[PDB]
């Protein structure tokens, strides 16, 4: 269905640009097209069929996205072993997907039984298979991994008619036409590129350009402005990232960004308002996940600082009270009929996130007089705060900008409660005195009425981007029933 829908535009449009890389190749519509047909052809050759799972070990080029193409095309499904596998954990993918090859470009240690390996340039047959008359696969089309847990990430699979009608529906609501232009600065491993930048480009007939994820900020954002995008999705922190390179310089030129989008970890006031000042775009807040989809937005050209977001029109929403005091914030609870299959060989994780018709994100929501929908963060990181709960990552960013620390980690003190006690994990700046940091600390803790109990160390488990992992020091640091570790 994926490819019958892209080759219905390319028709239309065949010789109009589709993908232009950031360092300098470029696809027209119906190129794009024969080089799908051509890797089908080559995928053919290797003995891949339908059904068959065939793992990508990939850079981001416009070899890798025809290969996605051209495996929905031929009713397989892939996978990507992703860059921080390390060789037991592609085995351990490798276990739960069961591949016919993996598709390679880049040196790379694999585990002694894999499966083939075929460089990804030597798929291309130089004769293109056309797609025949009565071929069209609904089903399976990809399996996709979770982040952020601690343990292997968890399996998703999609379907494509349920993942083309979950595209289209995003791509009506969010005002995409063909006269966009989406920048994807993520690995093609992930929805973040897939699905807010390949397909979204794609299905509507726009261009897609593919930059490096390895590239500086200033890099990318010369290329965001050079190559005129109108639409691209990245992190909160990627928007940090942005803002530091290009503050106190003259702004960017980002007059064609319409659609700067910002999800998937918690967006402040502060951040939205310096992306405003320093690189004078309005970031729209987005809400959505990898099992689900596209869930929310707030697609406003206005500064959204104190602002919240509406529901993609075709997706419901309601709030799960954490305590029928407040109704207005709850866990937020989605309704769709084209989100994923959910998870592959995970019953505990499917019973708590897909119950029955409706999708529980784990997620705190709260409803605002305006009738916009802010999401918090994670129901395990709810703190009891004055002025009514309060996520970690929030008072995360205060103790960071306010605060002479290196780094913090603010955790809930105990499991199972929602309390106003803090586990507070700072890092000290070795560099001032330490009463200048309690001084510091105590006055954001009690701007919040929390009470802290505090874990001074230099010793910080980090994510790969340089976060602190709280999953990690929750388990060395959280209290037990006994008392405090």
């Amino acid at each position: 269905m994926l490819y019958e829908a892209l080759r219905d535009i390319a028709a239309r449009r065949p010789d109009a640009r589709a993908v232009t890389t950031a360092d300098g190749a470029s696809a027209s519509y119906a190129e794009l097209l024969d080089l799908i047909d051509r890797t089908a052809a080559g995928l053919r050759g290797h003995g891949v069929g339908a059904g068959d799972v065939i793992a990508c070990s990939l850079r981001n080029s416009i070899r890798y996205v025809a290969l996605i193409l051209a495996a929905a095309r031929i009713g397989a499904r892939y996978v990507p072993l992703m860059s921080n596998f390390d060789r037991a954990d592609i085995a351990t993918a490798l276990r739960l997907t069961g591949p016919r090859m993996i598709v390679t470009d880049h040196q790379r240690e694999f585990p002694d039984q894999a499966p083939p390996r075929v460089r990804l340039e030597t798929l291309e047959a130089a004769t293109a298979s056309p797609r025949e008359a009565g071929e069209r696969y609904d089903g399976l089309f990809r399996s996709l991994w979770t982040s952020g847990s601690t343990g292997f990430p968890k399996q998703m699979v999609w379907r494509q008619d349920r993942f083309l009608r979950e595209r289209r529906r995003w791509l009506a609501d969010t005002g995409i036409t063909a006269d966009d232009v989406f920048f994807c600065r993520h690995t093609l491993d992930v929805a973040h590129a897939t699905d807010l930048h390949v397909f979204a480009a794609l299905l509507s007939g726009a261009e897609l350009v593919l930059a490096d994820p390895d590239a500086a900020p200033d890099v990318l954002l010369r290329q965001i402005a050079e190559r005129r995008a109108t639409a691209m999705s990245a992190l909160p922190r990627h928007y940090e990232e942005y803002v530091r390179a290009a503050a106190g310089r003259p702004a960017p030129d980002l007059s064609r960004l319409r659609r700067p989008l910002c999800g998937g970890a918690y967006v402040s006031a502060a951040q939205l308002t310096d992306a405003a000042e320093v690189l004078g775009i309005h970031i729209r807040q987005i809400y959505g996940s990898t099992e689900f989809g596209l869930a929310m937005g707030n697609m406003s050209d206005v500064l959204q600082a104190g602002v919240g977001m509406v529901p993609v029109e075709g997706v419901g929403v309601r709030l799960e009270p954490l305590a029928a005091d407040r109704p207005d914030l709850g866990e937020l609870v989605l309704i769709s009929d084209c989100t994923s299959e959910g998870y592959v060989g995970s019953d505990e994780a499917n019973a708590r996130t897909f119950r029955g018709e409706e999708f529980w994100t784990g997620d705190v929501a709260q409803r605002g007089p305006d009738g916009t929908l802010r999401v918090l963060g994670r129901v395990t990181e709810t703190l009891a705060a004055a002025g009514g709960p309060l996520l970690a990552p929030v008072l995360d960013e205060e103790i960071a900008a306010g605060c002479p620390v290196l780094e913090t980690a603010a955790l809930p003190a105990h499991p199972d409660r929602y309390s106003d006690e803090v586990l507070l994990v700072l890092h000290p700046d070795p560099d001032r005195p330490e009463q200048e940091l309690r001084k510091a600390v105590a006055e954001v803790l009690d701007r919040h009425g929390l009470r802290a109990s505090i874990r001074l160390t230099d010793d910080i488990p980090h994510t790969p981007v340089g976060k602190p992992d709280k999953p990690a020091l929750r388990r060395r640091w959280e209290s037990g029933a006994l008392g405090p570790v």
